[PDB]
Parts: structure tokens; C-alpha cells; sequence
């Protein structure tokens, strides 16, 4: 489904923060003791609307509302970590959680390289004709 | 292993509540300061003993109970909520955690249609042959 | 990469002590009313050096010591269980991710059995000439 911004306005630059899981800690900075303190984790960086992609960004997050908060009513969970998680299980699920059937449409197997294995082959049974 | 209800008795029919994930929302009941209140958040529906599914479900929970328990007194986990999330990364180990060899048990690759894709192919430099 | 210890010690045994998922229960032990207090759920073993392996391990602990406190640092959950299901979750991603290209170095397909049902079978096409 196509992303189309519907909102009052766009922001078209996105000055974002973040924090890195392992950044190349420098000296003793990774030991809590010593490390900055919580203010003091975030890195910063500036992305532009290169392939509209900051517009169409804030309109799926606008558009994602409702099912988020949808399955936030459903979950008894107080605080949800497993959203990511459960989309990348539910990526294999979709392709590897049945028979993979080759060169049918949902098994992602590709025999190419490899039918050029026994094609080209065959002129070792056929061509080698004594 | 089969289950076998072995219950004083078996009350056929289950009439079960549960919650929707995302409810196709009607207008913004969706919005959590105007949506339904907890006790409302519930659908409901009822279901026969077709199969005999019903008492089997219930001799099943119970039978369930002591591995349940003893997975909980394991965990640290004051609330469990991921048994399902890794049974199903379970599911994915035990088909694709190794090698697929092709053809053997542990490997659910069908390459049927496509074995018909070159055997079928043959026809094509034997019954081509000039 | 290898794992080489330098610490200024070893204890090359390991006395451990852990928890067992689903221990046989015996008779009602399993039930929490009746079972092992917090103190009592342990089992313990011995493991010795062979191929270093005790050695290699407290050398291990070490040094992902860095890079678990990093993950910390990032992470808003207070308590983290996920590391184990997420490298699971990982695994799976880096083999079944994307389209399996047979024979490439990152497709851990095997059709070794299986080119020999195929090679082995054209001798009813060849063979059988009549
Ligand atoms: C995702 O993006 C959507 C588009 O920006 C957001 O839609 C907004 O939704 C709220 C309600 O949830 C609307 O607020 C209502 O506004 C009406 C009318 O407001 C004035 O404008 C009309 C002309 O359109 C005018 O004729 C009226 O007389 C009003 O003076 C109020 O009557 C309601 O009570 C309510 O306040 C927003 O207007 C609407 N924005 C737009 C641009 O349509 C949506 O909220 C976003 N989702 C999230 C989760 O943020
Ligand atoms: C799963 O289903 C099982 C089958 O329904 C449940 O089994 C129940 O287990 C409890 C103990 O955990 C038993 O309670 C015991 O009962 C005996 C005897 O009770 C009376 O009955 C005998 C005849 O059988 C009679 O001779 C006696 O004099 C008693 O008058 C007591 O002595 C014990 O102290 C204890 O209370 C249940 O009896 C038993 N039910 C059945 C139908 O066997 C099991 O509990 C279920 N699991 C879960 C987790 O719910
Ligand atoms: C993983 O294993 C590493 C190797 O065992 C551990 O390395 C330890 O790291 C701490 C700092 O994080 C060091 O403590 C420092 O020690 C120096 C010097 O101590 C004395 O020794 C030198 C000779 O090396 C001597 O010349 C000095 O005068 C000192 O008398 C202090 O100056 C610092 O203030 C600080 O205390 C350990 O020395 C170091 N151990 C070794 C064997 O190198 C590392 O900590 C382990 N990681 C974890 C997470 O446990
Ligand atoms: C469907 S994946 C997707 C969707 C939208 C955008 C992008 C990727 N990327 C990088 C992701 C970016 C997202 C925000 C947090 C920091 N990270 C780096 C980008 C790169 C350069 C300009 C704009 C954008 S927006
Ligand atoms: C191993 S999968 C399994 C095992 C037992 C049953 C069923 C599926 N289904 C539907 C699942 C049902 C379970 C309870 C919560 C609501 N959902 C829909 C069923 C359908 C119709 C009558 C009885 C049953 S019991
Ligand atoms: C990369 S997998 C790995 C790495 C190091 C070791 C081992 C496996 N195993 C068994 C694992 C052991 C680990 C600690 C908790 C209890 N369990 C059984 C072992 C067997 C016998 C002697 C030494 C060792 S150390």
C-alpha cells in the first residue's frame, strides 16, 4: 500500500537522536561508573526527504496509530519491548513456516547458479557418448 | 501422544472470551480516552465438542500444568509472557537451526514440481537431438 | 576469533549450579504449595578443563563484558531476558533472511543425496534406450 501525506504540514529534514548498542567505547567509558551519565548516551544526525522518505515517514507513523494502539489495549503487558521481535519471527514464519515448495511462488529458493550445475552437466553423460 | 480426557467430568461446550487484537475501529473508539473501558474490551463466542476438540482442550490445560509449573519456578521472569513467541522459534530451529539436505526427514524442501521442471527438460536435448 | 585467557588466575574447574526447566517431578513436588523453597530449586555439577574449555569460558565472560554493558546502556528495560531468544532470532535471520541461491556460500541447502537421485536416475533415460 502507497504512503501519501495528508497532513497540514511537512517537516521535510529530520534532526533525530538515537543511541548506538555498541559504540567503539573509548578507554573505561563503557564502565558504568566511569560512563556518561543518562543525559549523555544519545547520538544526534540530520536525514532530508531524499525519495520523500522523512513526508512518507511521518505520515506511516501517523497512520500506525490506531493499530498500535489497538493492540496496546489488547496486551496485558505494562511496558511492550517485543514488537520488533515478533515482526522479524512473523518474517520467517511467512516464507520458512511450511514446506518450501521450489520455484513455487512463497519459497524464497533459488536453484539457478545451481540448475546450471546439471545442465551444463549433462554434456558429461551425453557429449562423453564413447 | 494422544489425549485422553480422564476428568470426572466434561462440560462440551466452551463459552470463551477473549480480546481482538485490531478490531476493525468504528469512527475513534480506538482513541484510548474515548474507547471502551477494560470490562468492555471483550468479545465473545461459543464452541461445540466437534471432534471432540472441547474435551480435549480441557484434559490438555490440565496435563499442561506441571511442566508449566516447573517452567515457572525456573524463570526469574516475575510475568511470562513470551512461552508462544518462543515455541514458535522453536518451530523455526528444528526445521531450519541446520543444513537442509533435500530429500532426508528433517528437511521440508518439496522440490516435486520442479524435479518435473527438468526431467521434463530432458526432452529438450535428447528429444532434440539432430 | 580465539579466546585467550589473560587473567593472572584460573580455577580450571567449574562447580555450577543451576535450575532445571522440567525436572522429573516426583509425585506432587511439582506443585508450588508443596514443592522446594527459593533455596531448593538448584542442581549443581562439576566440570573440568578439557580443551580448555573452563579456561576459555571465565576468559569469554570477560571480555563480553563491554559490549553487554553497552547493550545496557541503550536499553530502557530495566530487567533483560531477550538477549538468547534474540540471537536465536539472528541465526535464523542471517541463513533464511533472504532467497537461498543453491550452492552459494550463504545457503545452507544440501541437495547432495538428491543430485544422485537425479544422476543416479538418468540411467532410466539413457539406459533404457531402446
Ligand atoms: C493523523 O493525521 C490526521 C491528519 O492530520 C489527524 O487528523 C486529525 O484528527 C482530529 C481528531 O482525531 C481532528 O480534530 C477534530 O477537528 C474537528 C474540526 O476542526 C476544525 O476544522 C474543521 C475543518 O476541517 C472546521 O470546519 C471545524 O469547524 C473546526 O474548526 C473538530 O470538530 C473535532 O472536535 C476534532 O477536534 C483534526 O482536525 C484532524 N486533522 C486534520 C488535518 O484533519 C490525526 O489526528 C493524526 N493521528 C494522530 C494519532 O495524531
Ligand atoms: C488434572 O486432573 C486430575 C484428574 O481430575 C486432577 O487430579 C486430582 O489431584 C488431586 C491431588 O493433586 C486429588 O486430590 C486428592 O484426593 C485424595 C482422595 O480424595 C478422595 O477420593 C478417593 C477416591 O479416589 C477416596 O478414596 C478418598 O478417601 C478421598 O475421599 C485425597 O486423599 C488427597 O488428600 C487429595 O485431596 C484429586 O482427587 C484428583 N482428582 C481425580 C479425579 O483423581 C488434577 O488435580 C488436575 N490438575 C490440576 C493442575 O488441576
Ligand atoms: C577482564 O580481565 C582484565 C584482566 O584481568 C581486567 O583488567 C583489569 O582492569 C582494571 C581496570 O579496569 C585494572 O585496575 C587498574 O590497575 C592499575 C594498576 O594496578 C597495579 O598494577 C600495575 C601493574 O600492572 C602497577 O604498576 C600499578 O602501580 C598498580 O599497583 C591502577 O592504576 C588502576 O587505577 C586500576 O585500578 C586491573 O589491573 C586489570 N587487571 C589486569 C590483570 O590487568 C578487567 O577488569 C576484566 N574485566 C571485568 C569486567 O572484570
Ligand atoms: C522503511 S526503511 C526507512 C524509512 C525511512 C527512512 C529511512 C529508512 N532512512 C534511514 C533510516 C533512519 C530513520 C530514522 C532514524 C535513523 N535512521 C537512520 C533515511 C536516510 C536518509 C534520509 C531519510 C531517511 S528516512
Ligand atoms: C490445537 S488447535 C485447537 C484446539 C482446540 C480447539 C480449536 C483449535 N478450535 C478453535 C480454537 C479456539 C480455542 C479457544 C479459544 C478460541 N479459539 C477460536 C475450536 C473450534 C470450534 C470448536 C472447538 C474448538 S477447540
Ligand atoms: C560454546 S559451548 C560451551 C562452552 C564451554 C563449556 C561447555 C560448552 N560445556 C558444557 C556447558 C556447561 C557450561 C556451564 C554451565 C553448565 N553447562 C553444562 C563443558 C563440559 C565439560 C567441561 C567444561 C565445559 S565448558
Amino acid at each position: 500500500e502507497a504512503i501519501v501525506n495528508a497532513q497540514p504540514k511537512c517537516n521535510p529534514n529530520l534532526h533525530y537522536w538515537t543511541t548506538q548498542d555498541e559504540g567503539a567505547a573509548i578507554g573505561l567509558a563503557w564502565i558504568p561508573y566511569f560512563g556518561p551519565a543518562a543525559e549523555g548516551i544519545y547520538i544526534e544526525g540530520l536525514m532530508h526527504n531524499q525519495d520523500g522518505l522523512i513526508c512518507g515517514l511521518r505520515q506511516l507513523a501517523n497512520e500506525t496509530t490506531q493499530a498500535l494502539q489497538l493492540f496496546l489495549r489488547a496486551t496485558t503487558e505494562l511496558r511492550t519491548f517485543s514488537i520488533l521481535n515478533r515482526k522479524a519471527i512473523d518474517f520467517l514464519l511467512q516464507r520458512w513456516g511450511g514446506t518450501c515448495h521450489i520455484l513455487g511462488p512463497d519459497c524464497c529458493i533459488e536453484p539457478a547458479d545451481w540448475t546450471k550445475n546439471i545442465t551444463d552437466k549433462i554434456d558429461q553423460i551425453i557429449h562423453d557418448f564413447v
